[PDB]
């Protein structure tokens, strides 16, 4: 009847430190940690730290900041944050770990084409939601991705997020142009790891090895049973000039679409 209409110039995001509990360590990095947690004590939840004097409390914030103007089902929830350090920074909580040793772990064997083509789908969709944000990731790897129940995936880590040489596009890695293109390139990469449970790409390269390689036209090759269908979209992504390379958009529909559109007749096999 009547409603509330003063005081809501409140923060929505900031919290107590006191209504946190950090349990177990899920992560480490080089500025900070990753605890799983309660939120009052009746909500799991994920907490990011910061290892003190390590990086400015000012950067660090930064990718709370992201995460309060970008709000999508395929990019990890953020929660409640604690800008005064410590500082803490609360999300959702990813049952699964990251997608990376998902690919690599026990359950990851059994995966086949149609679950992996979905994933990929569901990440399109999130950098779909970023790039019509006018947003750029750049870091997309499969080990900035979180997985949860019923093998929902969503974007993480917009730690270096604004308005590694492996996954990196060359234009971005040799002249700092990162893009929502630079952005495309990465999700070719992670394309790979999808076919492959994980492996790391160009296997048996070396950093400085693969920049000369992929300057000189190099690209990787269609993995073992992996639909030359996808390895073309994957080649899509590589394109050497940025505006070449596909949108989010459209690769979210083609993911989407690919069974039916793209690989009609595809059949399971020994591991794809
Ligand atoms: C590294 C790993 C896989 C342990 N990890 N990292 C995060 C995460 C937490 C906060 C932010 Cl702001 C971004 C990502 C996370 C999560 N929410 N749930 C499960 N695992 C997570």
């Amino acid at each position: 009847g009547h409603m509330q209409t003063q005081g809501l110039a409140k923060d929505a995001w900031e919290i107590p430190r006191e209504s946190l509990r950090l349990e177990v360590k899920l992560g480490q990095g080089c500025f900070g940690e990753v605890w799983m947690g309660t939120w009052n004590g009746t909500t799991r939840v994920a907490i990011k730290t910061l290892k003190p004097g390590t990086m400015s409390p000012e950067a660090f914030l930064q990718e709370a900041q992201v995460m309060k103007k970008l709000r999508h089902e395929k990019l990890v929830q953020l929660y409640a944050v604690v800008s005064e350090e410590p500082i803490y920074i609360v999300t959702e909580y990813m049952s699964k770990g990251s997608l990376l040793d998902f690919l690599k772990g026990e359950m990851g064997k059994y995966l086949r084409l149609p679950q992996l083509v979905d994933m990929a789908a569901q990440i399109a969709s999130g950098m779909a939601y970023v790039e019509r944000m006018n947003y750029v990731h750049r870091d997309l790897a499969a080990a900035n991705i979180l997985v949860g129940e019923n093998l929902v995936c969503k974007v993480a880590d917009f730690g270096l997020a604004r308005l590694p040489i492996k996954w990196t596009a060359p234009e971005a890695a040799l002249y700092g142009r990162f893009t929502i293109k630079s952005d495309v390139w990465s999700f070719g990469i992670l394309l790979t790891e999808l076919t492959t449970k994980g492996r790391v790409p160009y296997p048996g390269m070396v950093n400085r090895e693969v920049l000369d390689q992929v300057e000189r036209g190099y690209r990787m090759p269609c993995p073992p049973e992996c639909p030359e269908s996808l390895h073309d979209l994957m080649c899509q992504c590589w394109r050497k000039d940025p505006e070449e390379r596909p949108t989010f958009e459209y690769l979210q529909a083609f993911l989407e679409d690919y069974f039916t559109s793209t690989e009609p007749q595809y059949q399971p096999g020994e591991n794809l």
